């Protein structure tokens, strides 16, 4: 579909078997999500951005399904306050911005 | 045009006069550059991302001229790690996101 930027994009994902909420957002390198206890291993890591770092879970290969399509890759898993969608995965559904 | 999502969606942006690099951000409400001197006005505003709450200078209706489209809309002046181009612009550009 075509997503108009009036409001956040917000779209429904599937995840470790779970609906969420999440933002389709091109300025996102990688996808972090909300605290969800997934099951697997792990690495610890710091990501950056407005106000400063936040710890995170990173969290590879797993399994998403955004919008009905279905994608593979890095899931960052920690307190952030939305949970975006980025570019590893949108990527992979085929997502482009245009103007 | 349209940009895929490989790499990050950068792109040339002039405002005051002067060029900049900037990012393609749906995932950000608004716009906020890195440091610099802008003139007119501005009103001390606080501003929240992934790592907490920042101070920026809001500057209202600044031109600026994103890969060769104009805007005209709210500038948020401050410590980001990364000029980034908000929906508030990109909507005004006619940017949308397809897949
Ligand atoms: C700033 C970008 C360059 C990087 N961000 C992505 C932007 O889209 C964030 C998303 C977001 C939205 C809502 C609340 C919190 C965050 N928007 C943002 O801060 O918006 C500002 C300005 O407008 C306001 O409206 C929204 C909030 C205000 S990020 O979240 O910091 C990030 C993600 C993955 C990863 C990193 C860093 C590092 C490595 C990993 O890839």
């Amino acid at each position: 579909p075509q997503i108009t930027l009036w409001k956040r994009p917000l779209v429904t994902i599937k995840i470790g078997g779970q609906l969420k909420e999440a933002l389709l957002d091109t300025g996102a390198d990688d996808t972090v999500l909300e605290e969800m206890n997934l099951p697997g291993r792990w690495k610890p890591k710091m990501i950056g951005g407005i106000g400063g770092f936040i710890k995170v879970r990173q969290y590879d290969q797993i399994l998403i399904e955004i919008c009905g399509h279905k994608a593979i890759g890095t899931v960052l898993v920690g307190p952030t306050p939305v949970n975006v969608i980025g570019r590893n995965l949108l990527t992979q559904i085929g997502c482009t911005l245009n103007f």
